[PDB]
RNA sequence: UCCAUAGGUGCAAGAGGCGAACCAGGGGAACUGAAACAUCUAAGUACCCUGAGGAAAAGAAAUCAACCGAGAUUCCCUUA
RNA sequence: AAUGGGUCAGCGACUUAUAUUCAGUGGCAAGCUUAACCGUAUAGGGUAGGCGUAGCGAAAGCGAGUCUUAAUAGGGCGUU
RNA sequence: AACCCACUCCCGUUGAAAAGGUAGGGGAUGACUUGUGGAUCGGAGUGAAAGGCUAAUCAAGCUCGGAGAUAGCUGGUUCUCCUCGAAAGCUAUUUAGGUAGCGCCUCAUGUAUCACUCUGGGGGGUAGAGCACUGUUUCGGCUAGGGGGUCAUCCCGACUUACCAAACCGAUGCAAACUCCGAAUACCCAGAAGUGCCGAGCAUGGGAGACACACGGCGGGUGCUAACGUCCGUCGUGAAA
RNA sequence: UUAAAAACACAGCACUCUGCAAACACGAAAGUGGACGUAUAGGGUGUGACGCCUGCCCGGUGCCGGAAGGUUAAUUGAUGGGGUUAGCGCAAGCGAAGCUCUUGAUCGAAGCCCCGGUAAACGGCGGCCGUAACUAUAACGGUCCUAAGGUAGCGAAAUUC
RNA sequence: UCGCUGUGAAGAUGCAGUGUAUCCGCGGCUAGACGGAAAGACCCCGUGAACCUUUACUGUAGCUUUGCACUGGACUUUGAGCCUGCUUGUGUAGGAUAGGUGGGAGGCUUUGAAGCGUGGACGCCAGUUCGCGUGGAGCCAUCCUUGAAAUACCACCCUGGCAUGCUUGAGGUUCUAACUCUGGUCCGUAAUCCGGAUCGAGGACAGUGUAUGGUGGGCAGUUUGACUGGGGCGGUCUCCUCCUAAAGAGUAACGGAGGAGUACGAAGGUGCGCUCAGACCGGUCGGAAAUCGGUCGCAGAGUAUAAAGGCAAAAGCGCGCUUGACUGCGAGACAGACACGUCGAGCAGGUACGAAAGUAGGUCUUAGUGAUCCGGUGGUUCUGUAUGGAAGGGCCAUCGCUCAACGGAUAAAAGGUACUCCGGGGAUAACAGGCUGAUACCGCCCAAGAGUUCAUAUCGACGGCGGUGUUUGGCACCUCGAUGUCGGCUCAUCACAUCCUGGGGCUGAAGCCGGUCCCAAGGGUAUGGCUGUUCGCCAUUUAAAGUGGUACGCGAGCUGGG
RNA sequence: GCUUGACGAUCAUAGAGCGUUGGAACCACCUGAUCCCUUCCCGAACUCAGAAGUGAAACGACGCAUCGCCGAUGGUAGUGUGGGGUCUCCCCAUGUGAGAGUAGGUCAUCGUCAAGC
């Protein structure tokens, strides 16, 4: 079943986004751009641990 | 058991028992509430026991405050 | 053909204390009111305290504004 | 026999008696019966064991205290007149005979809306109807084809379809979970006349009760279109006339 | 004080515990019974004169023995990570010694896991296919499962619908 | 203070209609007053109670393990630490030997006693250390070659392992002086208690305090859901779709049917482009069904996932680019007890596609879910108990429940009661009454057929229509502050759907016997064996051994076998 | 008013089918694939440069009711209110009133703009 993960902002912000995701069909990590509320840009997200 | 100790006799002085409550201690429930019930509550209450007094207890800061200060203990009204 | 009462006389069930809210009726009025306690004792004193005259925010705080927000934009609450 | 016991019948049952009597019955030198004095007791004693007995009380004695335990459960609640006047529903609930918010009653304050009819706008998929879809029914014609055989062709060509037959054409029925169609009524909305007991609507506060409903008509499910059956919708009456 | 019996006891039988300051029981304890007894004794448990007998299963749950290994308490405190501040630094920030907050290496018995016994310990003790000179039935063969598949006796029974 | 028949909270002395009847005792009998007595004991309910059980939960007495204390000496085995000489340092490599660093570049202490080696050895073994066997004797040649740095030389630490030292975990043995003795003899003393003394035995064990693991129904406080055509058993409990549902919304049943507790980094956004299923004809192995060509067809396909409502600007299909599955909000609504829920133009920041107008705050829509408390993680213009910090708290983001009994009592919980108890209920079952009549029983309609032929002498298949309250049931209206339930005995009373006796028609009625139907209720209508039986089966009778109602008549009339 | 193109209003009385007809202009077919652009292959479609040919195909216009689609009048079914019966169903008074079918209609009717008369 999909497991929550986390998606840490690329700038120095504590800035986070949340979702799920299949591990075992696609395993490697996710690279999106998404808008960063404290820089108040839009940069890379990378996938981290929920836990 | 040598010493002297336990022990044994004689004198004096005191205590012992009773009392409704109050006071300082020792021991200490459950029903009940939680709309069930174990933590919790009821409650350190009921009850039992021991001492004292006309009262008792506590009392003269190894205390509070906050950089300004207060000045032993007890009781009342607020802070609430 | 469900309950209660053989009958009479007497007795027998919404109370009291303390905290409050609303209404009626009064005293003062941007102020109102004292508690313990003194007392010439139902008087008078005692205004510590309580409520009101300003709100918003979790708070620091700022204030007829304030909070949220990058935002004197929007919106919540408040102001004659 | 005495003495200890208690198997049977009857009487008695407001008794002579809160366990007896008459007539029969068992043991009767023993694990016997009995007097006096003594010991063990309340989650404790004693018991050749029946949960028996512990002062006519025992699956935990009696007495006084905690104590007016607690009781969503029964019962009861005391003088008079005037105005108004319910509900037995929805939602949640270790909830279902309790309670809470909303709906329904009453009182106060404020404020401007309401009801009935006429006219004008609007959506619908019910009753009915139909077969255009999805299912289901019958008759006839017309047929691919399976094949009923077929001269029996070593086994392949066929003579024909004497059985069955998709599909098509026409006729003809049915449907809560079918629809090419489709009302009445009921619901929203607006504009108007009058009536309203002098108000109807709405908002905010004080006080509730109630959340076991019943039958009758109409529309339904369930049942046997059985029940003074039962479960909904909508009216009327009883409740409370 | 509605049940006198098939219920309880019983003599006999068996298992098990106990070496004496006994096991066990009543007692916060002192002590007392057991017992002024001593394994031919004392306690608990079941069965219930006598006769003939008392079959199979140690997988479960108990009890008994074992000690190699695994897991394992309080206790102890290696290691790592923080807080404070003499100092250094323009600053940001680094920071010794003390004190202090967490972390948790190592040490650690019984028990449990393991290995083996024990049923007059608590308990348990099966199915399906073929097969005989008529039929029928299977002495006989396969096969599944189990810790093992009920023996001797008795049986429409105080048990049988 | 009458009977009957109706009615009626459904079994009436009291109501309706009607019939009977002067007023009042005494002796008797018990049919009724749902007669008296005991707030039903059966049954259900109460977030009632007791007592009992256990591998329910949570604990506990007792028993047991180990640490510390009371609690000491010696010897020995052994792990760890620590001190000293540290002599040990044998690799590719070098005559020979590598952990390195500084003084150091040759050693001249009996030279550095010399070639092998003697006594002891170790040795990645043939190398090195220790008296040259004689004795006061020229060997290591200092990069001499090689080796990553040549020894000689003063110092800085350890390494394979030894000796001792002061400590230290465990093990065993012993000793005596702590402790223990429910062992002897002396004294207090006139004493099987108790002390003190002294002998004997055990002995740092036992035992007790405190801390800790195990066991522990021996004992204790409790829990063990609700709905429900009575309870139990079974089933269900949250969410989505359709019907019921009566053409706005909503609408119940243990009514009729199905699904959910997910999926997708593309299955999302945008630009561009394109239409299906199926049928027929033609065409290599396939042949009804592969891929190819043509015509028809237009949605009978498709849509991630049930069903319903939708789908041409396709919401269906393919390709390029991409992250709007964005952050702060939000006019206005729909739903609604609350807590929750649903839709959304527009504004501000930053984007993505497109030439651009523009589109984009996930997916055709409607299921795919769980409050608060508590704890964890990342930030932070907040707070931070004298002060500066810090701990802790607040705010923002996020994680942990099949809390499925799905508005979730607690972090944590099963049973028995026939030994039972209290408060209640005809709000709710068992007996009898009531309503109903599926079923039961009794009639009738049709007539294929059986009856040698012949439908109806006697029967009668497949089907149909009634009657009675009479069986098994349905319902839950009366009674739970009590209406005694099977069978037997005693005593009855009524109906007729007649068993005998009486009167008739038909007959497949010769007679004697019968069969069937019609009329008729006056009177009659067995005894026994078995069983608690009513029934039933047997034996023997009789003219015959009727069927039913009456609280399945009758316990204030008896019994007590069930 | 006449013909052809673009965009609309309206969504079958406007559609389908059959027959006839149109190249002056427009439109369509057409030639080639150098150049922009394109095919998961192909200049088939998209695109570019015009122009020799034709109205065959397509499209438009005009005819026909064969199919489709519209469709009365009258009657019938249902139904709100009030009242009756023999009451599982109906009837009466009053208001309302389908679906199906029958007679019959239909080969559409308009607006703006630009090219030729
Ligand atoms: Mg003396
Ligand atoms: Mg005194
Ligand atoms: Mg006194
Ligand atoms: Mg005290
Ligand atoms: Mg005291
Ligand atoms: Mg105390
Ligand atoms: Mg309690
Ligand atoms: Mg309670
Ligand atoms: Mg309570
Ligand atoms: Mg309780
Ligand atoms: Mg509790
Ligand atoms: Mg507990
Ligand atoms: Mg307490
Ligand atoms: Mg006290
Ligand atoms: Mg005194
Ligand atoms: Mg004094
Ligand atoms: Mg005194
Ligand atoms: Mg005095
Ligand atoms: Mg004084
Ligand atoms: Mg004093
Ligand atoms: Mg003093
Ligand atoms: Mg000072
Ligand atoms: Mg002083
Ligand atoms: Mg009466
Ligand atoms: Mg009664
Ligand atoms: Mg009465
Ligand atoms: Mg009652
Ligand atoms: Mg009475
Ligand atoms: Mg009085
Ligand atoms: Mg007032
Ligand atoms: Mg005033
Ligand atoms: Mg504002
Ligand atoms: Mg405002
Ligand atoms: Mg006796
Ligand atoms: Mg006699
Ligand atoms: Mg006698
Ligand atoms: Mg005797
Ligand atoms: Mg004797
Ligand atoms: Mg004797
Ligand atoms: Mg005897
Ligand atoms: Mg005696
Ligand atoms: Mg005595
Ligand atoms: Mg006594
Ligand atoms: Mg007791
Ligand atoms: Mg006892
Ligand atoms: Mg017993
Ligand atoms: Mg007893
Ligand atoms: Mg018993
Ligand atoms: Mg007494
Ligand atoms: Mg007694
Ligand atoms: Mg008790
Ligand atoms: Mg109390
Ligand atoms: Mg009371
Ligand atoms: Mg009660
Ligand atoms: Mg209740
Ligand atoms: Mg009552
Ligand atoms: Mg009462
Ligand atoms: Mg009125
Ligand atoms: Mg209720
Ligand atoms: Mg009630
Ligand atoms: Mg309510
Ligand atoms: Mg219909
Ligand atoms: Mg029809
Ligand atoms: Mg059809
Ligand atoms: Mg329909
Ligand atoms: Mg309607
Ligand atoms: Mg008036
Ligand atoms: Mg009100
Ligand atoms: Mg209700
Ligand atoms: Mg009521
Ligand atoms: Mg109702
Ligand atoms: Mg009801
Ligand atoms: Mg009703
Ligand atoms: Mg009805
Ligand atoms: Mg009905
Ligand atoms: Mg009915
Ligand atoms: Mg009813
Ligand atoms: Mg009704
Ligand atoms: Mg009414
Ligand atoms: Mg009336
Ligand atoms: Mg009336
Ligand atoms: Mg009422
Ligand atoms: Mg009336
Ligand atoms: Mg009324
Ligand atoms: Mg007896
Ligand atoms: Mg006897
Ligand atoms: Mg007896
Ligand atoms: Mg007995
Ligand atoms: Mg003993
Ligand atoms: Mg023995
Ligand atoms: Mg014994
Ligand atoms: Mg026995
Ligand atoms: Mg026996
Ligand atoms: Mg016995
Ligand atoms: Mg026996
Ligand atoms: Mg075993
Ligand atoms: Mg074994
Ligand atoms: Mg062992
Ligand atoms: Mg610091
Ligand atoms: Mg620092
Ligand atoms: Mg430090
Ligand atoms: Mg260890
Ligand atoms: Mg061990
Ligand atoms: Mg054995
Ligand atoms: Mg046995
Ligand atoms: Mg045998
Ligand atoms: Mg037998
Ligand atoms: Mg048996
Ligand atoms: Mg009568
Ligand atoms: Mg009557
Ligand atoms: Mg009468
Ligand atoms: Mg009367
Ligand atoms: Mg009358
Ligand atoms: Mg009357
Ligand atoms: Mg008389
Ligand atoms: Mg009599
Ligand atoms: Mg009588
Ligand atoms: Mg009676
Ligand atoms: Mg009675
Ligand atoms: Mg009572
Ligand atoms: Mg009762
Ligand atoms: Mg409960
Ligand atoms: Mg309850
Ligand atoms: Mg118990
Ligand atoms: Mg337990
Ligand atoms: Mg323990
Ligand atoms: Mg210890
Ligand atoms: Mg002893
Ligand atoms: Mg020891
Ligand atoms: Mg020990
Ligand atoms: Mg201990
Ligand atoms: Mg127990
Ligand atoms: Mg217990
Ligand atoms: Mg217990
Ligand atoms: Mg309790
Ligand atoms: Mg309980
Ligand atoms: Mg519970
Ligand atoms: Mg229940
Ligand atoms: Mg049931
Ligand atoms: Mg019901
Ligand atoms: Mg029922
Ligand atoms: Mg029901
Ligand atoms: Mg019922
Ligand atoms: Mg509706
Ligand atoms: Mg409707
Ligand atoms: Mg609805
Ligand atoms: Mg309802
Ligand atoms: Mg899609
Ligand atoms: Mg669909
Ligand atoms: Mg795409
Ligand atoms: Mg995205
Ligand atoms: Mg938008
Ligand atoms: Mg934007
Ligand atoms: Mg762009
Ligand atoms: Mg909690
Ligand atoms: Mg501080
Ligand atoms: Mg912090
Ligand atoms: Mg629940
Ligand atoms: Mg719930
Ligand atoms: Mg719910
Ligand atoms: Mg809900
Ligand atoms: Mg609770
Ligand atoms: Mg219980
Ligand atoms: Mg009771
Ligand atoms: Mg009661
Ligand atoms: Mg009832
Ligand atoms: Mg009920
Ligand atoms: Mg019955
Ligand atoms: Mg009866
Ligand atoms: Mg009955
Ligand atoms: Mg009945
Ligand atoms: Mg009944
Ligand atoms: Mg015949
Ligand atoms: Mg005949
Ligand atoms: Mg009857
Ligand atoms: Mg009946
Ligand atoms: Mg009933
Ligand atoms: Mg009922
Ligand atoms: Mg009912
Ligand atoms: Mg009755
Ligand atoms: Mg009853
Ligand atoms: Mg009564
Ligand atoms: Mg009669
Ligand atoms: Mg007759
Ligand atoms: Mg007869
Ligand atoms: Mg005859
Ligand atoms: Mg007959
Ligand atoms: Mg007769
Ligand atoms: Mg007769
Ligand atoms: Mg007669
Ligand atoms: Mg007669
Ligand atoms: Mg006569
Ligand atoms: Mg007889
Ligand atoms: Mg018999
Ligand atoms: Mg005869
Ligand atoms: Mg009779
Ligand atoms: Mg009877
Ligand atoms: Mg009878
Ligand atoms: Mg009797
Ligand atoms: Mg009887
Ligand atoms: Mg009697
Ligand atoms: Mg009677
Ligand atoms: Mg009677
Ligand atoms: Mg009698
Ligand atoms: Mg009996
Ligand atoms: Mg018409
Ligand atoms: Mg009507
Ligand atoms: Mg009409
Ligand atoms: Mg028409
Ligand atoms: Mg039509």
């Amino acid at each position: 079943m999909r497991e929550l993960i986390r998606l840490v902002s690329s700038a120095g912000t504590g800035h986070f986004y949340t979702t799920d995701k299949n591990k075992r069909t696609k395993p490697e990590k996710i690279e999106i751009k998404k808008y960063d509320p404290v820089v108040r840009q839009h940069v890379i997200y990378k996938e981290a641990k929920i836990k």
